[PDB]
């Protein structure tokens, strides 16, 4: 394994947002929709990418 550049994608980002607001912040139940996305990466993503200052 040597992916390294494990960048996200439109679908994942959208699903993450649509899920997060519905579940609230139950990352365990949100990742149920995205098993290929671990909590660490999800939150890291939710903290780094989504916080682009809307």
């Amino acid at each position: 394994m040597e992916v390294k550049k494990t960048s996200w994608t439109e679908e994942e980002d959208r699903i993450l947002y649509q899920a997060h607001k519905r579940l609230g912040n139950r990352w365990a139940e949100i990742a149920k929709l995205l098993p290929g996305r671990t909590d660490n990466a999800i939150k890291n993503h939710w903290n780094s990418t989504m916080r682009r200052k809307v």
